[PDB]
């Protein structure tokens, strides 16, 4: 017997909040998952199209994942890194052979616990390969919430900073908070994305001539996301083609932080994968192990191997290389390469863009919308005016009101018929599923999302 | 059918190496482990003295925890911190009411993975509540590997720089590696006051009032040097909780090594009456059994945290079925009261290292309490450590000019390992329930290694 | 009786080069100077189209100044800044009533001896007066080279680094060298014809870049954007709705502006300073140059009323020793009294006019000059290869010195015209910085221009490759 | 006629203050200056023991100085350093062959215009020539205000920052106030203990703290041979064993000589006393003896050898300016001349004597130490022979200063005609020109009686 009564009381009473004040928090307790559903105390169906945070890629306790774990720990137990096991072993090789043996740049993988501290460890191999201290980031990416990850973050509503309860007077971001560079995002230029008469990108040539500004030889590495996450934006086609091909002419690395955009989220193995070019470093998390348990990797080029191969690297994490978590990783890469997950993510990011056609032909508040396999964004606004009702957009903070922001609306709508779907940003939707979401599944979140734009479109808000 | 043969191809190949060069890189396989040990392919039986870092108090793969696990499996899953789960919540009440309970300082925990995660929010936790960017840590402490973390940690040897192979010449730190000042180690100086104050604490002082406590948020220590292998004067640890009050500064204690039973108690602070502002844990919080990590903050900076919208997110924050782990853990601890049989191990230890530095002139001198145990060696002839640049060294150096590598080589002939981070320093440990057996088998192998280092035949 | 050959072994010997190599180096000594010209040892008579740097604008040793800082001399001797003297009294009212006295946004004055100081106060002035971080400066800025200024200056070519001799092997920054944004300059972004590009709300998209750049952080972590009206090393002119936005994006967003203006200060521009161009005010203005036309080391900063009232408020720990030096500030009094009474900014304005007329004839004739714009005493223009039209150095204003010297344009055009007596080119590889006095004569003048003509002439018969 | 009633006006009305509110401010003018005097608009003569900053070691408005200036303005005009002058190169010279001309390390040096500026350069060179990024500075230390030079300076009281007119409450540095460690002062771990083999623990830490951070990442130690602001003389071995010790670890040691530079202490340098070379000087105050403002940088022979090969990116306006540098020449020439170091060192002997009775004469004098024409005096209670303001060296401008010894001390001077006191709280800082008359310092050392005598009774609280 659960009390679940209880249990609230505690998570109000010795959890520390985040994103809430301890005065408006109420807690939302979840009981148990599976597939694309979440399952509350009462029994409640949930329908899940935030994916958590785009992370369950494989789908909730998946049953082979599971049964691997508990095979995993008849056997361990832990040991660190120094040691070797059959699973850390075998989910490299799953990694370099088998998911990218097409590709003959793959080097090496580290494993870590975290999209975070698989940041920070691309983010430390790059400026040793290089021995250059600068790394080159863009606007409203986001790449982590540790110190290192954090300075390459570009949104000030997530770097761990305090705001006040509907109100912009209590907001601090942390003090002293380096050798980082702002380059203009993808998404920066257009009135239909500006370009050179070259062809080139403005933000392409404009992150050019700050990398010509401090020295090539000052810098380390370009970090992207190809399409933002938590930032949500999508790119124009040629922006990863033309970074790949400038930081090659820079002499400079190029680090794709795959940590949401991997494993099967897009209806390609990774992300970069959409646009011919291959990059120095790739960052790993998330749909690494589906969630199952806490994963993170980097992999690293065969030059950069060989380089780290010829020292003796004084970096220890205690938990890297988890036995029982790499067997979660080893597990849910065999069940995507087996189930073809990669195509049926791919499939179905074409029937969202169908309904979400439908759906931009009904909704006027629906500015415009992009994505692929189970990765979409999707841009709101005033359905009278065209614009943005908020005007602060991916730079604002969380202090403001969440009944004033669009995408919050929209998910307290959704609700009432069962389906969890909004975004981090506040004129924008982050929707995704499992790899594996049904076709029913997408015709309940659709329908509900057409519910909530009604009302959203209405004003009744206001 | 596992083929090891494979495996260790596989390991070789596509795995980055750490302290090692690939080209002197031998994969050291484990098949399994079991309470003390540590089981080969080949199933050669390992006596574990170093607990791997320290991080297994509870034994290797208990079957409660494990069993334990496999039930929160069948609902699990996972959900992010913004979801309630009866093992999160359960875990917080279980630190804060049952292992903290009669201590009234302690307000609310945050989860995350590792215990570098647990120091980072720490970190930032101290900074905002304090609303100043400057945090005091102190020469050779060890408090984790990523950003934040990293830049309160001072030893040159473990800050993910690159070294040589037995060679001087290929060194680099990260270009770039601020926020931070580094005070004088507690084993520094033993001297003091004449008003009592020790002069490392004094000048602690001094540093923190030549940049004006204003600008400082927090002192982070740990009670006792983890990778650093040290251990205090008694009077360090009141001094300073004492010395960051008056001047109105935080300190974290960072027990990530030091917490859940290592030393004879629930944590390391607990042996010196005083209680910290914010704590850090990792390791045996969960006893590696799955990735957890945690902050326990007080009631004020609870209080002050709760008036805010923390625009903060991890990912695997708070993970249920990592949660379900530390839950079974800490419930193990609990009714197995292991903390009282470490202590009792600690004392049969320190007269089991008594006859060990009686009957062998290299052990220079060793203190310690509980499951961690800092022994100091020394050239049996001179008195003075083998290695010059002691804690200071990194790892460009031959290991076979290592104390604590001769020892650890010697040792692995009893198959025992034991040894240390540090060259001239151990650092022993094993599991809060090791066994008077096994404690018996590991001092013995240390008897055996020590009659080869003071034979000098490894020269 | 000077022994300039051990005058020459001494500066080979004892002093530190810059810019160049020990090896490449040969001293020009100047025996003396007056009004625009330097007058070598021998005799030669140097036409001085530098101005030295921009910062001789009354004109070498001009015979007032020089007597009213004799003057001083039989008074002092040194008082420290806490000391009041006449001259530094005379100095800060000069400024304020009789210079500035049509606008009526400003109100302190803090002297100081250099340009880079002048910068330093200011950055330490708006962090303090915001109670925040960050400043926001733009690419290829050039603020001072002291360590505050140079995290605002950004020429890779000139934040005091080392380079080799025609080569960029030897390469390196200083290490270490934080609170500091990097905006696009006014004049990134403009198409392959030269038109910058804006919003369709009009806005140039450099400003627009700036104000997202400064919402991404946050307005409450900036102090300050500072910007030179006209960049001087870095060489180039704005377009004119350039520094009305930057003004009204700061106002909106609730940060500083402070103008840099030890380069455009004092007549320079054919105004008081290069901001009045523009219908706008500053918050802070830093001064150097032409404070004193050179004549001592001179720095100052001028601070807005409620800056000015703020930090009244308070008592500020800072101290320099030399900071209102008594005979440097006499040195400063003539200075503007001159400049005020001889009508030298209206004077400078008629110049710049007529230095227009002669440019557009040299661009006629010329078809390396792919472009020029300036005004007063200060003029930029940009040199290309008269055949594929683009610039011949492609690292343009990203350049640093390693390279060639008998590559750069702006080297080979110097070398031509010291033939004829003038001494004019640029820092810039790809770009020409003319500046002469205030008061240069109309012949001295075509006496430039005419150099400049048989330069061009040589750069285009290409044979300098 | 100069109407000084609007000389104040003007002063109060357009004048940025330091260290004093605007409220609280008033004005004290000075009209002229000679030798060791300062004469107000009505006539008053001040003899000044601050000699203003210990930075007008020739004395006040000297007749050859100024005379040589005049000259200079026959000729000049401005140039900047690519071109070369009679007078930069002699001033050189100057330094180099004849002043440092007994010792063979010095190579080349480079004028600017500052005290900080000369620190920033030499910053800038011991990076570059190390390729390291880490300066080590010492608890205490001023070596200037300039954003590099400020990074190593280590007294709060002297940040640029703000604090509020005796008050707690409206205190704070800059915003962004870094590739520096702080060590401990000279003056820390007090007698001074001694490492087992007789290294001092000041500078057995200061190894310590090297060797922790790795003595590849630390280009230079930066070092006031007596902490000037900060008011303090060191141990007599630790000089020489931060000398050892940089040498050992492969480090430059940086002297800054801004204010004991020139005669200061009765020798050319500060570190010459203690029979070591620094690998960089820099230089200001003295150097000019405040005529006009001058710094400089000198480098040793392997610096300038390395900078020469090449081509250094760095330009400053006015650095080397012609009339700088003649009225740096002439100052230089007299110094020589008059043989001044030697009058220093014999003044300094003469204070110390006078210091002596003083301190028989006046419990209130903990501690004093110094040579040549700069001292520093320790003042204490009387009754717990503790100081009077706890934070000591610590302290801000925040506090009421009439609770401030070194305020008190001054203000009774002052009622002689004399000024003399000190930055720190309860360190006074007593210097004067080279050329001092034995008259003046016998009337300054009373005046400084009289205000002991004042100190003493305690009326003042
Ligand atoms: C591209 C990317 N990199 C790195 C991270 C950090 O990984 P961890 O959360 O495992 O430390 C994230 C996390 N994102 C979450 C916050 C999201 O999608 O909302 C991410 O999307
Ligand atoms: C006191 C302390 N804090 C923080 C950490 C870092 O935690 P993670 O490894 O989970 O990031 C450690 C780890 N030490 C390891 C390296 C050891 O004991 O060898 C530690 O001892
Ligand atoms: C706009 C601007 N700000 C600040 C400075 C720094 O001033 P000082 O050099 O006096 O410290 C300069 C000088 N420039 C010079 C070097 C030039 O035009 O070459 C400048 O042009
Ligand atoms: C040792 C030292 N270095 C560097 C400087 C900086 O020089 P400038 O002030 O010219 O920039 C000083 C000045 N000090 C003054 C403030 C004093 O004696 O109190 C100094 O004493």
């Amino acid at each position: 017997k659960i009390n679940w009564e209880q249990v609230k009381e505690w998570d109000r009473k010795y959890l520390m909040r985040t994103f809430s004040t301890q005065n408006e928090y109420q807690p939302v307790p979840i009981e148990s998952t599976e597939g694309d559903y979440l399952i509350t105390p009462g029994g409640t169906r949930l329908l899940d199209f935030f994916n958590q945070l785009c992370c369950v890629n494989l789908g909730q306790k998946n049953q082979k994942v599971n049964a691997a774990i508990k095979e995993a720990l008849d056997r361990y137990g832990f040991v660190w890194d120094t040691y070797a096991t059959d699973y850390k072993a075998k989910a490299a090789k799953i990694i370099i052979e088998d998911i990218l043996g097409d590709e003959d740049w793959p080097g090496k993988v580290r494993f870590v616990s975290t999209g975070s501290e698989a940041v920070e460890t691309a983010l430390n191999i790059a400026r040793l390969y290089t021995n250059r201290p600068l790394v080159v980031t863009r606007e409203h990416d986001y790449h982590g919430w540790t110190g290192g990850a954090a300075t390459v973050t570009r949104l000030r509503s997530f770097r761990s900073g305090l705001v006040g309860e509907n109100s912009e007077s209590f907001s601090a971001q942390i003090p002293g908070s380096s050798a980082v560079l702002m380059a203009p995002s993808s998404n920066t230029f257009q009135d239909n994305y500006l370009k050179d008469e070259n062809g080139e990108l403005l933000s392409v040539k404009y992150t050019r001539r700050m990398i010509e500004n401090y020295g090539p030889e000052q810098v380390a590495a370009v970090i992207t996301e190809v399409s933002q996450g938590v930032g949500s934006t999508m790119p124009p086609y040629e922006y990863v083609p033309q970074i790949r091909k400038m930081t090659k002419e820079l002499g400079v690395l190029w680090i794709s932080d795959e940590v949401l955009t991997g494993f099967g989220r897009t209806g390609k193995w990774f992300g970069y994968q959409h646009y011919g070019v291959q990059p120095d470093i790739i960052t790993m998390g998330k749909g690494l192990s589906s969630s199952s348990l806490p994963a993170g990797a980097v992999v690293v080029s065969k030059e950069i191997a060989a380089f780290m191969d010829k020292h003796r690297w004084e970096s220890v994490s205690t938990y890297a290389g988890h036995p029982v978590a790499m067997a979660a990783v080893c597990a849910n890469l065999e069940v995507m390469m087996e189930e073809n997950l990669v195509e049926q993510a791919k499939n179905s990011g074409e029937y969202i863009r169908s309904k979400l056609e439908l759906l931009q032909e009904k909704h006027k508040s629906i500015g415009n919308f992009d994505g692929y396999g189970l990765l979409w964004i999707v841009d709101i606004v005033n359905a009278k005016t065209k614009t943005p009702y908020v005007k602060l957009d991916r730079n604002f903070r969380h202090g403001m009101n969440p009944n004033q922001i669009p995408t919050q609306i929209i998910m307290e709508k959704a609700l009432e018929k069962g389906v969890l779907i909004g975004g981090a940003m506040p004129n924008t939707m982050r929707i995704g599923a499992s790899l594996n979401v049904s076709r029913g599944d997408i015709d309940k979140a659709m329908d509900a999302l057409d519910y909530a734009l009604d009302y959203l479109e209405s004003g009744e808000w206001q």
